[PDB]
């Protein structure tokens, strides 16, 4: 019998696992060295969470090899291992308001957001990857024939092997579904490793892939610390790709450490300063609630939010009272409240640097409209955040704050070009938006826009088959898509004379 | 005007240009350093070659980033980016002899090889990728409707922009051409590093760029040292893709540079120890043929060279005694005679590392039947080279030679599983091959191989279409075919409300 | 409430509908005509079915319009199509024991091969095309630029509309759901029409788009003939494509409809004469096992059907002696019992072409070895059959009998060119097979066969992610596989400048 | 040596052949019958055309299946065969100003406008063709395996064969072009029917194609009659594939009589009555300009001109006050001078047919603003037309005008669905564009848009890679882009189990 956590929240009993899970089982860490994690709703510990040792790490690296090489996960039809991945997605389903919860809990997603975003997304993915097992195609290739003999090429696709997955906080199951789901659908192993602060919902979709019927350690997660488990995953000679998602500074070791090792496949989605540009051409009460939205969405705990936004000068301040009055309607509280708009930070240490981050705009000379601030209340609260006077030297115009942070400056009447180059002098590439709506502004700014992603007219419309991926200091690869399907494959060539 | 070292030979006036290529001009580099580059057949100097500082290196780069951002080729139809390239091949044609003769003196490359190969593939390879500028084609994709509104998902394949490429010293044209062809095509800019001891034919293809109207800044190329050029191109901060073939050791320090600096995209084509499995089934004097080629091809200077050749135990005592009469019938001597088949090893050092390669082989208890030593006469002739007796723990069955040395091992009649956990018991990927009539075999041992590339009854069957890249240790990404055109785009995500 | 015909046979209840099928509900054709489904195993009546009328026609064709143009069906996410269409494969699932017997009853199926192949293969059908909802993408295209201006070119996949599909009666389940999962997956609305002898699974099927939430007038059945219901639906001015399946003397008529009426689309799965050729070289037992598939797989009611066997002459008599052997052996009966492996013909007609068939065989110079004459039981059995002696200018080895008929041919020792030539020397074009160990002779006889389809030592070896379908006069267009969606897509071209 | 018609005009002496071509050698018709062609300039005789008889469509499709089935066309690579479509365009190109100066004279196009478009586009489509022969690709494709035994499943494209194309007179050289280009690409051989009234540019093409080294027999052409050469192509027992372009009702006919001989494939390339919709929020300027170029390039005989111009109330008179101020200031003249900007009508039967389309557009009520009648001079020119206060119930508004008139509706300010439910009111669907500045209207009206082809804010905006095709009556498949290489094609499947 798997030991859980049971608590009585939402109407449910939470049956959670505290574990590691390595090769279909739940175990103690070495030495059953464990941590706390804790709700930010209240600052208090939900529970102790197995800490995993290198030890651990080798174990699991273990069950996935031999799951891959020996297991019946390598030997199954491309097309059962997608009946497999659907069976995933509609346990995940049937689970969803417990897991919504558990989101809830540990990484203080607001519920109702939780169930549509968190979860929703998360079974949407699985149902895709699902889809495309048996549409993995290789080619045949019409190469230059040795006379008087003929030739026939062909390629195969062919799974990678063992992967490590090394997940943020910001959406703990979400950002696993993403990778996990292309990186199983291509016929691979994996060991994940959460963020430490975020490991519960890994754990009970752990549980899910053995109602499922997932063979034992074709899925194996690991809590514990980037600096330990993250490490050893990089440097292990039996993984041969990485998938990371997290900060530019940790992604650039990751790939450090994948190089020193074994050349290990990797790829890299890393922060974004993303930026919204809004012509006063708009529809302007369309752009208040989008706009609002590229910053406030899962209390700014978003890869892609706007992180600054360009607003032509003949509509600022409009826009800006507009927005303000939006903000003083939010509900912050309670993420389990159904009427809450606005959730805690997923941690005590984030919501300290969004205070100095803050601190350090005033600093230097912007203007803070409204809030700026911890809200005083148990937990980890901070208030939706107004910046205008924003110059392009600030720090707050070159940093990230993956807070509730709007970040406003102004861009003259009838220019372009011009507020293209201040959008595009940042290192980052990860997403960016344009609100007009005249149809030639729309097509040149996405076509001057260095960013993976550019939405025009909308924000935050992230799609399963959409692929999604930075440029520049944002990384390399996608997920989501066809195309994050090719991270997790190998071409093999194969040519006959005959 | 440009400066050239002139030489009569071969029936032709030589005109090599041999300063570095910096902004559609030829120049000195800082200092007006220099350094000698060495004909093999005689250890005599051919010339002298600028030798590119960290100055140099920023100043080759600013060109590039120039010709993207500003220059012609980052404004013109892809359409017509196609004509320049196979202009740029028509170029390539007319200078085909002058280019394998300066080939021959530069890398010890067999005249009537350097000509249908070396230079041959080489033009094919710009015609193909000319082909297929206008043909790369992003998508439109259904996704989820934001109801009671519209969306409109688009991907866009974009340039990466400024390109480095580090080339080897076997195939200097055709290695620097499969990675420029395709880096162009996409359309990029780009700045060239080739071997510090094979920059002929590479400066002589900058001048057939001006003949062929590409852009000034398009191509730079510059002769030097890798501890320095290829440093300082790994590092720079408007570098934004490293395009690697070489050791696997360099392989992993260029990975760690890009990591390092701005998370640079990277591949990496590097070491093989490529097994060639040749059963009793086989037809056996082809067998011999093309396990002769499979070795001996280029020198051996060949990164998909059968590094193993596993012989069924019925036929082994046959297929030596059949190798050792062809190997008998080599004409050794200088590569613009028509009658020499084997040519000298390309340079000094690399002789140095083939004498080591071959007492180490011999210390460990291998079968030295032929071969083994420097020829003596003048230049670095290498005698082609047979070992038999090769067990799985020698050095030799482990490490590449990259040199003309055939090293054989037997396996018992019958076994098939056996065998291939032998040839996969490597931590290389790049090629493999297997000879044999039963289809039933040759399928299930192509699907069994680890390596990139799987040649049946064939061995060094590349083409310009088919893609080329190895697994595991031999780095990760494709040369060659539309697969190589994917390590050289950007996927950008367009997403509309309407 | 829907009107069933109810019958316990094979430990289970069938309920089943015998009306038309349009607009989401069960009614009875004009003036209530009905005709009579005959069972194969015993003569007698199953029950009387609906018999469509024009008027029928015009109502169902009206029904999936406005289905199409204002239903639900035009409206929801592909992703949701997706889900409705798994959604369906998953109520066929839980019916298929039910669907299984019905063809059993309806078309003679074994029991045991008809819940494999009938029905499970149309499961896998309706799963794997629901996968391809959300993956049916367009293209971004990197046309010429009119400069000073820019262009934006892409693709958009769009339904066609309206589809009419025409069906025969040897899989009637399986032939509905190759077409219909295609069609529907492709997002447009459909007016199928059962081969008039086989009506019922294609009703029940109609009953389980109901269970499973399939949007009214998407999905409408009318049985009834073709040269009423057929050619109406070939008429139609609101029918925008055509599906067809059967002789290539109807699918020229079907054409000819098609151009007439509005230059519908039109797809055309004709008849074969399909050569399997067998080398000395294969193995012996394991081409016999195949062989007798290749013939009497279904009763040979089976479009790819090997139609003659053309084996090498030394072994030739051991091939013929080995079949007549193992045809000694097989079980002909009631297709509900477990220990049946041959049932009977579909329809009487066909019965008694088969007879007819073989007296002409006969009569010009054939050697009949075995069978040849109905069985002396109740019912429609015919003896599996083989032929010796046959000459490439007599009937049999022209005309397609689509019965349990062997048809061999010798051919000389060493020749494969001029058998070639023979298995070549037809009209048809829909498969073909080789049996062989020589990986050299498979490869080549695979290209120069001109067929749709070449099995390489196998046989009856389809799968829904291979598309199917013939060359020549066996017809155009593909069923399953990624390219079976071209023929239910249009293609929009749209082309901006700003 | 072949027989010429010498004429020197425009600074050139034309050397024209005027007989058949077939098996790489021009020669008369059966019974030396010949036919005039005529100069619509002056109405004079160009020269004598040989006139194609039935005997004579025997020998090219003779010559084409020789040529396809023993010939070197079907030997080579498919990158020889690249090179050969490579060096025909550089040929082309050699002789473009004779080439646009023939179609000057024979099809009465502007000769500065036939450089560009009528032979410029030629040269481009032969040259995108050719980069595709090496890069068409079939798969291969994960199906269920039949354990304990392994399968692969590969497709392979093969070539159709003999295939015939019947060409319109608008555009004589760029229509051949179109489908021979892809069609050769493809692999396949040709027997080409120009219309009969342009056959000068195809027979002079087809000298090109022995200067470019095309093997004889790869393309036939046969000047003459549909009714006789056309249909007996249609008929032929050997032709695999027919493309046809013309009027809808020849489509009809074509369609039938594939169907009625050996069913072999087609395509229909048919008329049109594109709407264009005009709103007014669009640039009004712009509009004039593109809405002009829509009706009148190419005098009008262009299949996707816009047949009906759809323009909102409130710019409605502003508009026609514009286009007809630009009306007057075009030059209409001999299309050999630089100053010309309207050439003349194609031929005399055309412009009796305009002049009667006109002259019932004034009797059923449309208001006449400018035009309507041939211009008073020798030739066949006609004067370009504007209609305005065109109902939906006028002849005018149904039919294909092929020729240089405006026929202009209004629409209420603010009636968008309106507009396009008049818009979508036709069988036919080929091509329509809309202008407008607001990006939410041009997305949405494209999407409605029941058309094969949108233009947005951008009129006859084609590209060699970019498909065309029109849905409902104006028929079915695409010529340009890669889509087009599907019509030319086959897909073999190849399964192995081993
Ligand atoms: N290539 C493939 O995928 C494939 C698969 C299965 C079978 N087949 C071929 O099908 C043939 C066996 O069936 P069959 O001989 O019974 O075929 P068939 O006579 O051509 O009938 C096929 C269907 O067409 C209908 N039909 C007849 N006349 C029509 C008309 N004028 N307009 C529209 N529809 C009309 C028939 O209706 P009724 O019910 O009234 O007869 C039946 O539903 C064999 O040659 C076999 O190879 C091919």
């Amino acid at each position: 019998v798997i030991n859980y956590v049971e608590k009585a929240v939402n109407k449910l009993t939470l049956q959670m696992p505290y574990q590691l899970f390595i090769g279909g089982e739940f175990v103690d860490a070495e030495g059953s060295k464990t941590y706390n994690t804790i709700n930010p709703t209240d600052g208090s510990v939900i529970c102790q969470v197995s800490l995993a040792q290198v030890s651990d790490v080798d174990k699991a690296v273990a069950a996935a090899k031999e799951a891959f090489e020996n297991g019946l996960w390598g030997k199954i039809n491309a097309r059962d291992r997608g009946r497999l991945l659907y069976r995933l997605a509609d346990v995940m389903e049937q689970h969803q308001e417990e897991l919504a919860t558990i989101e809830a809990l540990d990484a203080g997603a607001v519920y109702t957001l939780a169930l549509k975003t968190h979860v929703g997304m998360s079974i949407q993915t699985f149902r895709y990857f699902a889809g495309w097992c048996d549409k993995i195609q290789g080619a045949t290739i019409p190469i230059n024939q040795a006379r008087p003999n003929r030739n026939l090429t062909l390629t195969k696709k062919e799974p990678v092997g063992v992967c490590g997955i090394v997940i943020p906080w910001n959406y703990p199951l979400m950002m696993l579904s993403w990778k996990t789901a292309a990186c199983l659908a291509a016929g691979n192993t994996v060991v994940i490793k959460p963020a430490q602060v975020t490991p519960l919902t890994a754990l009970k979709f752990a549980e899910l892939t053995l109602k499922a019927g997932i063979p034992k350690g074709v899925v194996n997660i690991l809590p514990g610390s980037g600096s330990l488990v993250g490490q050893r995953l990089s440097d292990h000679p039996d993984v041969r790709k990485i998938g990371f998602t997290g900060s530019t500074e940790v992604g650039k070791h990751i790939m450090k450490s994948c190089a020193l090792s074994n050349v290990k496949k990797v790829s890299l989605a890393l922060g974004g300063k993303s930026p919204l540009i809004i012509f006063a051409d708009c529809d302007l009460n369309k752009a208040v609630q989008m706009g609002m939205s590229s910053v406030f969405f899962n209390k700014g705990e978003n890869c892609i939010a706007a992180g600054r936004l360009f607003v032509e000068e003949s509509i600022h301040n409009q826009f800006v009272q507009k927005v303000v009055e939006e903000v003083e309607k939010m509900k912050i509280g309670n993420p389990l409240e159904r009427d809450t708009n606005h959730g805690p930070q997923n941690h005590e240490a984030h919501l300290r640097k969004l205070v100095e981050y803050c601190q350090r705009g005033v600093k230097e000379g912007a203007t803070l409209v409204c809030g700026g601030n911890q809200v005083p209340r148990p937990g980890f609260f901070f208030q939706p955040t107004v910046f205008t006077d924003v110059e392009d030297h600030m720090y707050i115009a070159k940093e990230e704050s993956f807070g509730p942070i709007m970040i406003i400056s102004r861009f003259a009447d009838g220019d372009v070009d011009a507020v293209l180059s201040r959008a595009n002098a940042t290192e980052f590439g990860l997403a960016s938006g344009v609100f007009t709506r005249d149809i030639n502004k729309a097509l040149y700014v996405s076509d001057k826009l260095q960013a993976g992603t550019v939405f025009i007219n909308t924000y935050n419309k992230t799609d399963v088959a959409a692929p999604f991926g930075g440029f520049k200091q944002s990384g390399f690869g996608k997920d989501l898509g066809e195309a994050a399907l090719n991270e997790y494959l190998r071409i093999k060539t194969v040519t006959f004379e005959y």
